[PDB]
């Protein structure tokens, strides 16, 4: 089913790699520059160039060492909006997928390592021609430099009420009695009420998936069951509460329908937490104890708790924010906040776990609007010119090593008008 498209020296590029990268990019906002079959082989070949040179200069390139990536591999790729069959829609198995993703990102990491090593003119507190003569030939088309924001926060998890969990158990038991007395079908109740969106639509079914990958408690009680039409006991998992009815069993692989219900936070518990946070804020305002201290004693962020509740931007790895790299809830709250003001207690979806938490924020700094003025926005300018020149130099590097290293393209695949068309004699 695969065919070897290009070969760069000793190593090869497979169409499988092409499709894999194409589907992954089509997920991450792929704007087609033309025929993907003319650009992705090009892109993969170029990273092969960097990789080739990467080993070539020295073991200097840790080759990504594989484990280096594995941390992020499970940390970011496995954390999708869904997993299992949602991912496996494309071809290959999950274990093959984890391996393929590991290789692809390892390649990318060594590219980043190489590109950094390929340019030493990038220095700090260096004029770089005092900003190339302070933006020589200043064009009428100028940058924007949008609103930068620093925000501090202290959060609280609303404690899940016991009467809610028992309400969850009560609904599950009621479901057990309704199906057993034959008052309503189990499939209909799974569809209507199950919080497992994937299983529910298909009648609550999980498919013949087994292998142990089923969370340990669910597999534990699932295989012990023998009678068909058997309602399991309420069993708790990291997702929520489950009731189980076996369908069919192929050895260790087992099919089982289940209804999942997640214990939810009552609006009243949120209202209480918010009122407590609002009281904490009044105490902050009256200077009883600073927000910095309440952050290190009461915030439940744990990543920003001790660091004065200050939010850290993932994109730039700094504390600044651009009104778009911050959660919708906080940014909305900040839109109408001046500097040095602690917010009113609000309810935010915690971005990592997907659960509701109450919080209050205090806007630390706001560089409003603004345009590049060359007097304080000079770091930005410095960055702009450096990156532009580095890309110019790297393309120069790409052209040279393109003439010095081997290139072979499937003759079914040499029709595209490739960029950097140096791969032909």
């Amino acid at each position: 089913i695969d065919e070897v498209v290009w070969v760069i020296g000793d190593e090869a590029i497979l169409k499988s790699d092409v499709e894999e990268a194409r589907l992954a990019a089509l997920y991450e906002g792929r704007k087609f520059d033309g025929d993907p079959y003319c650009v992705i082989p090009e892109e993969l070949a170029v990273q092969k160039l960097y990789m080739h040179q990467a080993v070539l200069d020295s073991i200097e390139v840790p080759e990504a060492e594989v484990i280096q990536r594995v941390d992020y591999q499970i940390n970011n790729y496995i954390q999708a909006m869904g997993t299992r069959e949602k991912l496996e829609e494309y071809f290959n198995k999950t274990s093959t997928q984890i391996r393929e993703a590991m290789r692809e990102n390892a390649r990318d990491g060594l590219i980043v390592q190489r590109m950094q090593q390929k340019l030493v003119g990038d220095i700090k507190v260096t004029p770089a021609e005092v900003r190339r003569y302070f933006k020589e030939l200043p064009q009428d088309s100028i940058p924007y430099v949008p609103t930068q924001v620093e925000v501090q926060i202290i959060t609280q998890q609303p404690k899940i009420p016991v009467a809610e969990i028992e309400d969850v158990k009560r609904r599950l038991r009621e479901y057990t009695d309704r199906i057993n007395k034959g008052e309503s079908d189990f499939s209909t109740l799974a569809l209507l009420y199950s919080e497992d969106r994937g299983s529910a639509i298909k009648g609550g079914e999980t498919g013949f998936m087994g292998k142990g990958q089923m969370v340990p408690e669910y597999a534990n009680v699932a295989f012990n069951l023998q009678d068909t039409k058997k309602i399991s006991k309420i069993v708790e998992s990291e997702y929520g509460f489950h009731i189980i009815q076996l369908i069919e069993k192929r050895g260790d692989r087992i099919n089982t329908r289940h209804i999942l219900l997640k214990p939810k936070v009552s609006d009243k518990e949120l209202d209480e937490a918010n009122a407590r946070l609002d009281s904490i804020a009044n105490d902050i305002r009256s200077d009883k104890f600073t927000f910095d201290q309440a952050a290190s004693a009461l915030s439940q962020d744990k990543d920003t708790r001790n660091n004065h509740g200050l939010m850290q931007n993932p994109q730039n790895q700094t504390a600044k924010f651009e009104m778009q790299d911050l959660p919708q809830e906080i940014a909305k709250v900040v839109d109408k906040m001046n500097i040095g003001e602690i917010s009113k207690a609000f309810t935010m979806v915690n971005p990592k776990d997907g659960k509701e938490v109450c919080a209050i924020v205090k806007l630390k700094s706001r560089i409003n609007g603004h345009k590049a003025t060359i007097t304080d926005d000079y770091q930005n300018l410095k960055e702009i010119v450096l990156d532009k020149r580095r890309e110019e130099a790297l393309q120069k590097w790409i052209v040279e090593k393109q003439k010095h290293t081997y290139v072979r393209i499937n003759p079914a695949w040499q029709r595209c008008d490739f960029k950097y068309p140096g791969w032909i004699k």
